[PDB]
């Protein structure tokens, strides 16, 4: 079976709005959500469809834009660092996992060339 998807609200842990993660939402995951290459990436991964039963004995930390998403737009989230570590891990999951050279790793390194500019990009906290 799946695992679980990683947790998107929890009341024991604390919460915030920053212009740093209001930009997180409207702008990284946003630009990256729209691009051709979003939907493998826009949920977990289903290790079940894809016949993958090594995939959750091997990654022990999956992160998606699905789950980013929400915890952006329910304030799951104290600080932006805690979002772009989850956008981090997304993309070595998949360069662990896959072979180099698989589609699915070039699409990765679209995505995280696209999310690089964005971050460079963040606003000072206001
Ligand atoms: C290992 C891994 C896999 C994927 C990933 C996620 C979702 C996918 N949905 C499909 C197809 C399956 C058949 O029904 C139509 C959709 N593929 C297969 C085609 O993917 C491709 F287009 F990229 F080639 C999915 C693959 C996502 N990350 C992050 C992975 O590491």
């Amino acid at each position: 079976s799946n695992p679980p998807p990683p947790e998107t609200s929890n009341p024991n842990k604390p919460k915030r709005q920053t212009n740093q993660l209001q930009y997180l939402l409207r702008v990284v995951l946003k630009t990256l959500w729209k691009h051709q290459f979003a939907w493998p990436f826009q949920q977990p991964v289903d290790a079940v469809k894809l016949n993958l039963p090594d995939y959750y004995k091997i990654i022990k930390t999956p992160m998606d834009m699905g789950t980013i998403k929400k915890r952006l737009e329910n304030n799951y989230y104290w600080n932006a660092q805690e979002c772009i570590q989850d956008f981090n891990t997304m993309f070595t999951n998949c360069y662990i996992y896959n072979k180099p050279g698989d589609d699915i790793v070039l699409m990765a390194e679209a995505l995280e060339k696209l999310f690089l500019q964005k971050i460079n990009e963040l606003p000072t906290e206001e």
